[PDB]
């Protein structure tokens, strides 16, 4: 017989690394 | 024949993109 | 039959976290 269906999706990717650290604050 | 099982399961999604920069920093 | 091909391939994974703040001011 022919071949089977295509399998099932894979698993989502994992979470992005958190983005760099911000700005030297300011002279409050 | 019938048709063969359905294909191993796919690859993980790739990783996320990075978060954006962090807020500017606090006062002294 | 022969087995069928390998499934998609997963979502993209979702964005990271907001960086630290910054380094205090002056």
């Amino acid at each position: 017989g022919p071949p089977g269906p295509p399998g099932p999706r894979g698993q989502p990717g994992v979470m992005g690394f958190p983005g760099p650290p911000g700005p030297p604050g300011p002279c409050c």
